């Protein structure tokens, strides 16, 4: 069965350290750039408001089979696997805690977190069970708006809610615009909505940016990182035992596909560290560090590439 990475280094700021996101993340660097990722959590008395504009939030999420790549005689009328379902954040949310409390008979809060984890790699690798889940990944903040409070005049603001639309840990005030001289010759955060087993496979982001992710609400989110001094690592893993008719295929389209058990590369000599991100926790990946991961149940997540 599976074994659980070593845990991602966890960090606990004091109010002084938190005052400052990206000199906090320049301080942290000596450790953190040698997992890829790591986790913030902020002051107990930080606690931002949920600010999306909830009656109106509806999405289509995409379906996940979580065996697709294994399962590669075709299948009768492949390409038609799933219904198409529109949902609200509610209707969502009752989906998925039926999803998960069915599939493990107990209630959702109840199931361990080393257990999800533990049934998502079997069913990954399981081509006699196949289990389909839907993720509302990927969805713009100018949507619904953020899930942070914005000063942009879309929504009210309470006083005491001021302050994290002024956060600079607000996702929505972290830095985005890369230099260059093309800048002078010439982003915004996406959304997550998650239920147990839907997952993101491994990647790296463009311009090899930072990241910063804020789980605001629900059921932790696992992660798995690797620390870019084993990127090229991780990838010769990758082309050595990723099917052949996507091993040719460019970085953007192959990391569509990059779905891979982390064993198999702690096996083969990639560092990997792992972490569950719990809600009101960040989690910062560093240029060029390679994640993947899975939620563990319902829960709403915050993104956004950030540049230093
Ligand atoms: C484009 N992109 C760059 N980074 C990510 C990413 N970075 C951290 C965390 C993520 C998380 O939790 N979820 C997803 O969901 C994406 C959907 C994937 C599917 F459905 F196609 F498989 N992405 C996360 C996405
Ligand atoms: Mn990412």
């Amino acid at each position: 069965e599976f074994v659980p990475p070593p845990e991602c280094p966890v960090f606990e700021p004091s109010w002084e350290e938190f005052t400052d996101p990206l000199s906090f993340i320049g301080r942290i660097r000596p450790l953190a750039e040698k997992t890829g990722i790591c986790k913030i959590r902020p002051p107990k008395d930080w606690q931002p408001p949920f600010a999306c504009e909830v009656k109106s939030f509806r999405f289509t999420p995409r379906v996940q089979r979580l065996n697709e790549l294994e399962a590669m005689r075709p299948r009768e009328a492949f390409g038609f696997e799933q219904a198409v379902r529109e949902y609200t954040l509610q209707s969502f949310g009752e989906m998925a805690d039926n999803f998960k409390s069915d599939y493990f008979n107990m209630p959702v809060h109840m199931v361990p977190t080393e257990l999800v984890e533990k049934e998502f790699w079997r069913l990954v690798s399981s081509i006699e069970e196949d289990v389909i889940v839907e993720y509302g990944a990927d969805i713009s903040s100018k949507d619904f708006g953020s899930g942070f409070p914005v000063k942009d005049g879309r929504r009210k603001i309470l006083p005491e809610e001021e302050e994290y639309a002024l956060s600079g840990w607000n996702l929505n005030n972290m830095p985005v615009l890369e230099q260059s001289v093309l800048a002078h010759i010439n982003k915004v955060p996406w959304l997550y909505v998650g239920m147990c087993f839907s997952s993101f496979c491994w990647h790296i982001e463009d311009h090899w940016s930072y990241s910063i992710n804020y789980l605001h609400w629900g059921e932790p989110k696992t992660w798995y990182g690797v620390p870019s001094h084993a990127a090229e690592q991780l990838e010769e893993v990758m082309r050595e035992l990723a099917p052949e008719l996507f091993e040719s295929q460019p970085d953007l389209l192959h990391q569509l596909v990059t779905i891979m058990n982390p064993n198999v590369l702690m096996e083969h000599g990639v560092p990997v560290y792992r972490t569950n991100q719990c809600a009101g926790e960040f989690v910062v990946t560093f240029p060029r560090a390679y994640h993947s991961g899975f939620n563990q149940g319902y829960n709403f997540a915050e993104a956004v590439n950030f540049c230093t």
